[PDB]
């Protein structure tokens, strides 16, 4: 079936738990894929110390910059960007997983966690799976937040990985 992985979040040194995602490659198998290969890092690189770099109360909490750590960078497993696979999938509500992006066709690794329904962004995001289990850190993560984007704890995917 359709992947699923975890990513391992400390906020200023202290485990907040894990969460666990499903990955829907039977809608984005592209999408899909380079998400899992970036949590296993067995392209060489991948999520593993990257931190979540902006995160905004009753909205996302975004990562996986893990070349410039600031919004700006982050690359896929098949080259630096690659396309919108489909817009298939919609930002329904808590616990959607989503290519972040910096217009159409430039997915690299960054992604965010939806905390409300994000509507808005059908049709211009990526949806390509959400939170099976973590919720709680997902919350906590986002209680770290503030309008601006700017992080109030320095949040570190510690350890991530495929499940199965
Ligand atoms: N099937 C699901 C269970 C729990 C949360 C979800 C969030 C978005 C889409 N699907 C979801
Ligand atoms: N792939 C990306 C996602 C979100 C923001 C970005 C900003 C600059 C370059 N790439 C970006």
């Amino acid at each position: 079936g359709n992947p699923l992985v975890y990513l391992d979040v400390d906020a200023n040194g202290k485990p907040l738990g894990r969460v666990v995602l499903e990955l829907k490659a039977d809608v984005v198998p592209k999408t899909a894929e380079n998400f899992r290969a970036l949590c296993t890092g067995e392209k060489g690189f991948g999520y593993k110390g990257s931190t979540f770099h902006r995160v905004i109360p009753s909205f996302m909490c975004q990562a996986g910059d893990f070349t410039n750590h600031n919004g700006t960078g982050g690359k896929s497993i098949y080259g630096s960007r690659f396309p919108d696979e489909n817009f298939t999938l919609k930002h329904v509500g808590p616990g959607v997983l989503s290519m972040a992006n910096a217009g159409p066709n430039t997915n690299g690794s960054q992604f965010f966690i939806c905390t409300i329904k994000t509507d808005w962004l059908d049709g211009k995001h990526v949806v390509f799976g959400h939170v099976i289990e973590g919720m709680d850190v997902v919350k906590k993560i986002e209680s770290f937040g503030s309008k601006s984007g700017r992080t109030s704890k320095k949040i570190v995917i510690t350890d991530c990985g495929q499940l199965s």
